[PDB]
């Protein structure tokens, strides 16, 4: 019964901080950028959904319009990140700073300037960019034009976008993931993920799970091509998925209960199925013959699949989900939920479960037998900052030591290999789901409101503190 | 939402039946046979253990000698499977009648053509033997002389044994299995699991948790080494493991319960792990280091390992289990089980769970991507007989039933790769964990009774003729 106090993390261990370009950049038209779909998405609340605009609509507050204006604060944005001692930078590459529009011939030279100037700001202070290329800020004219990742033409237009970055950035970086939580459209009937995810705005009459697949399956064979061609590139880079890792519990030992959240999770992760494994699980396929869903899917589909597996798992952890039978073995995520009465939630509904963090990492390991890298992991809560400009966060440093506990069992006692850890939103940043400020993540406070008002000023929150000491001690501290 | 009903299994599926050379043949001395660990376990009951003896003691009733005497009267015995319609019989050669010491140079010539008169009727009768080597009947010599499986000189002992059954064989059997029911000596307290997977009988002292894993190892290694073996000898054959499956499931959705099922179903199938993935488990590395056992595996082991992964998991299925957090992750079968109030048991506390099993074709699915075999299924259940020679089992026939409905979803709708199906004990034999004829699994009546006395005629219960009749119909009136 050893104690882990005392002993650290293993040697080469990445702590650092994620954010995405369209939640903290601003800049939304700045070098040439076309509108993205982060920038059709209005300010919402907890029980009020964002509206997704056809395009910019006058008078309303878009919130990742001018974000926290990282694109010209990045340089002391970044001293904060190595005062706390970060060995990586989490972020993505705005696929509208490179292709505007989509569908171009050529990139946007300014935009691949930004990145070089962004990467060489965190190169010069020793921190390692690591980069996601979809991240939910694809260019709106791939939408209009296209329909979206409905298209199979979006396969090729993501490859010409992949292929400009992994060739631009090939000394500068080694961690590359393809499509950020690409399993969050698991909830077909949330037109957020669709949007994000896949550039899917519902028609009326559209069968959505018919569609959700279709555009997943699309994706899944970009990524595919993309890890294939950027090793071709740089046989060096380590190229992953993304994976949101909500894990899904049955309520009872009842067995259909039990079979429920089996079926629960292959619904949720049969993308990474095809990541890791390169090939779709039978009963999805059989799903597919059984829903009468006729998808577009080729022999070159599936060969390139096989042949464009990762090199990792990278995930975000935030919560767990529980089920109970509903008397048809299909998992319909919008509907199928039952909160779970041993464990808390945040002020957004989100289950609080460390625990389960370990359970994931087990779960990983034992499918897949790949390396992971948590790539975001956090607590969204309201902050009060002081009179004095304190901000005495311990409830985001108790979430965070709690998982960072069940993280450091996983690692040191169950074995699994991780690639290191970085915090979502380090810097306090427009939320996803809300598009509110006021949903804070950060060890860094900004000072701007919901509705866009303050003096966006950084002032170190005692979370900041903490995590600098954290990563000092390479996470030795941590019982 | 189509019926399964009309619906068959898959063409060239193997319906059949399954038992074990020590709990039918009897004969237990005839042509040379040596004395195994069979043949020292007295009669127990549900709530009176086996004793285990040193070799045979005067005066005591030991069911195995003479079982049901089918070692005389298998050509009427499988007269009555062909009626049935049995596409495969599923049995062991017991080890004892081959290398009755088991250390020998060479083997025993009337063992074999015991097993070549036997194979030969089943083959005349269009029935394809399906053969474990080794099933709870190893020479009770390598016992005695070498502590069992405590020692490594028993691999190139079992080796020696396979491949004069392979070589023998080589054009009446395809389907082989290594190790039945690998993974019972999980509960490593259990004297019966201990002596029947691993000839272990317990010393004074000795850590009964550390030398099970040393034991597990060296079958392990040797089920490697036999499966390169029988391929170089034909490669043709299809050589597999062979797994109790009882799923274990969370009592409820608390974090805590659900890593406790997940590290209790990791710790149970470590054996699958190492059979098709090839590897250790990190997590049970680190427990042989944290719990200092300092086992003996070389990296000659784990290159044999590595290379010796099996074609196809067979598998028992019986009962699924039920577990909640204990406050330390570590599985103790003996101890840690709760019984689940959602189930019913049969009379000798089994719990009954169809939809456990097809749970559990998705678990063995998804994880090792193999073709599964279920070798053992049924219900020990009392028998009356008629005045009129009429057994009429209902509760056996809806036990099947019931299980058959899971199977056939789990094919025709999960897609599971299944090759086959045979119901164990289908003529009744002597139970394993009681030795007794009263815990009847068969669709064929023994005249026998616990305490050795009947007849020893065979009658067709109501069963015999629901099987036949599914056989028949390649199980498509199954809904
Ligand atoms: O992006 C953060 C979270 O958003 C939720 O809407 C999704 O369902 C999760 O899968 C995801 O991890
Ligand atoms: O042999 C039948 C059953 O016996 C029980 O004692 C074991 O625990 C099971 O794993 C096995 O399937």
């Amino acid at each position: 019964a050893m104690t882990i106090k005392g002993r650290a993390f293993p040697e080469g261990f990445l702590w650092g901080g994620a954010v995405a370009a369209h939640q903290l950049e601003g800049g939304y038209k700045e070098g040439g950028k076309g509108l993205s779909t982060a920038d059709i998405m209005t300010l919402g609340t907890n029980e009020r959904p964002r509206e997704i605009t056809d395009g910019v609509v006058a008078g309303k507050y878009y919130p990742n319009h001018q974000a926290i204006d990282f694109y010209h604060r990045y340089p002391e944005d970044i001293e904060l990140f190595a005062e706390m001692g970060f060995k990586c930078f989490r972020t993505s590459i705005a696929w509208t700073r490179i292709f505007p529009n989509g569908d171009e011939s050529e990139p946007n030279e300014a935009g691949l300037q930004f990145y070089d100037d962004l990467f060489d700001e965190c190169l010069k202070n020793g921190i390692q960019p690591v980069v996601t290329l979809a991240h939910f800020e694809m260019p709106y004219h791939l939408v209009k034009q296209y329909g979206g990742w409905r298209n199979r033409k979006l396969i090729q237009f993501y490859l010409n976008f992949a292929k400009v970055c992994f060739e631009r950035y090939r000394d500068k970086v080694t961690y590359w993931m393809t499509f950020n939580e690409i399993n969050n459209q698991t909830n077909f009937e949330s037109d957020g993920a669709m949007l994000t995810d896949s550039g899917i705005i519902h028609q009326p009459g559209e069968n959505r799970e018919r569609w959700m697949y279709q555009a997943a399956h699309y994706e899944l064979v970009a990524s595919a091509a993309a890890v294939q061609l950027g090793h071709q590139i740089n046989p060096d880079f380590q190229i992953g998925c993304m994976i949101a890792m909500c894990p899904i519990y049955p309520l009872t030992a009842a067995p259909a209960d039990v079979l429920f959240a089996q079926r629960a999770m292959q619904t949720r992760f049969y993308f990474a199925d095809v990541h890791c494994n390169g090939t779709y699980p039978q009963w999805l396929r059989n799903r597919f013959e059984s829903e009468h869903f006729n998808l577009d899917i080729t022999a070159e589909d599936l060969k390139i699949l096989q042949a464009g597996t990762v090199d990792y798992i990278g995930f975000s952890y935030y919560m767990s989900f529980t089920v109970k039978d509903t008397g048809k073995l299909a998992y319909n995520e919008e509907h199928d939920l039952v909160k779970n009465p041993y464990v808390k939630a945040s002020d957004w509904g989100w289950q609080v479960d460390p625990v389960g963090l370990r359970y994931a990492m087990n779960w990983f390991t034992d499918r897949y037998h790949l390396p992971l890298f948590i790539v975001e992991n956090g607590l969204g809560a309201i902050d009060k900052k002081t009179a004095d400009n304190q901000i005495h966060d311990d409830y985001r440093i108790d979430y965070l030591t709690d998982h960072l506990r069940q993280i450091k069992l996983a690692v040191l006692e169950d074995g699994v290999d991780l690639i290191g850890y970085t915090p979502w939103g380090c810097i306090d940043l427009v939320a996803a789901s809300t598009g509110q400020m006021s949903k804070r993540y950060g060890f860094i406070y900004v000072d701007e409101n919901d509705d866009g008002s303050g003096s966006l000023k950084r002032y170190k929150k005692d979370s900041f503190t903490w995590f600098q000491h954290v990563i000092a001690t390479n996470g030795a501290e941590i019982e």
